[PDB]
């Protein structure tokens, strides 16, 4: 399957508003420590203004804080989700499993990563470092992924339809039965880590 409209449509939604793209990166390492992050920290990582970090922020509108307004989801997040993203010791989550396979690159780490088949709530697990995919349990995962949409909420329009899956057979089955996601498409684990690297790859290239 091309996936170039999956690649293009989310690169868009990152550049979309602008300095998205250039807060990505520093605020998902920041997570990855594993602790909420102050929007005070954020910009001085970023050496940005206040007023920078948070309207970038008031565009994202699925970013998940605490009790003290500390952000602590965007994408890789403290709040348990189906998605485990498992670095050194230290239990974090994802929104999605296209997150789980993009990630890993962009904080330099390997992660383990492990979720339920959303069609027969099978185990699935899977090594994800910055350059590959190993222990993929089962071999044949799959992945759903479906178009991101323009004025959506990306959380709700994109992250919630993106499974991991036992097998390509049992997600297209699933599929078969959701043909209302706007272009809803069945892949392979590896198809979609390939996705993720072109993603990431361009990402780099729009940052300042």
């Amino acid at each position: 399957m091309k996936l170039a409209p999956y690649i293009l449509e989310l690169l868009t939604s990152v550049n979309r508003t602008n300095g998205t793209a250039d807060l990505l990166v520093p605020l998902l390492r920041e997570l990855a420590k594993g602790r909420p992050v102050s929007r005070t920290t954020l910009a001085g990582i970023l050496d940005w203004p206040a007023e920078r970090v948070a309207a970038v922020l008031e565009q994202a509108t699925s970013t998940e804080y605490d009790k003290d307004g500390n952000i602590i989801g965007y994408g890789l997040t403290l709040r348990e989700t189906s998605y485990v993203f498992e670095i050194d010791d230290r239990r974090l989550y994802a929104w999605c499993a296209l997150d789980t396979l993009i990630f890993p690159a962009l904080i330099g780490r390997t992660a383990r990563v492990s979720s339920h088949c959303a069609a027969t709530g099978a185990p699935v697990s899977l090594t994800v470092s910055p350059s590959e995919i190993q222990a993929v349990e089962p071999a044949g995962m799959a992945v759903s992924l479906v178009l991101p949409q323009e004025a959506a909420d990306v959380r709700q329009s994109f992250c919630c339809h993106v499974h991991f899956f036992a097998s390509v057979p049992t997600a297209e089955d699933w599929a078969s039965k959701h043909q209302g996601l706007e272009g809803l498409a069945i892949v392979s684990v590896h198809e979609a880590f390939g996705l993720g690297q072109e993603f990431n790859r361009h990402l780099l290239q729009t940052m300042s």
